[PDB]
């Protein structure tokens, strides 16, 4: 879903998520940046219920692109305990965006 909040609300609801969080940032303008889109699409749909998944313009929130310092586009972002853990940058294969996902659910 899309991150539609403002960056305070976003940091709030970031401390405050009881599930793990999962954050694209897309421009993207680019035909390896869709993919990654699609594949995070997908895994929203797998794990729907388990994990919250954002998808973020860097352009139209770049306070909170720059919070986390996105300085390219895809970049995929984990949170969990009201902190990002750890970050995917670019051409991300499927498997692995997944297999964040399931390092996360424990
Ligand atoms: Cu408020």
């Amino acid at each position: 879903m899309v991150l539609d909040v403002t960056k305070d609300h976003w940091l709030l609801y970031v401390l405050l998520a009881q599930l793990p969080v999962m954050v694209l940032f897309r421009k993207d303008n680019d035909e390896e940046a869709k993919k990654v889109e699609y594949i995070v699409r997908e895994l929203a749909q797998e794990f729907d219920g388990l994990i919250m998944v954002f998808e973020l313009d860097t352009n139209k929130a770049p306070e909170i692109a720059k919070k986390y310092n996105i300085t390219t586009t895809p970049t995929v972002a984990f949170f969990k305990n009201g902190e990002d853990k750890s970050v995917l940058i670019g051409a991300i294969p499927k498997d692995q965006l997944r297999d964040e996902i399931l390092k996360y659910l424990g």
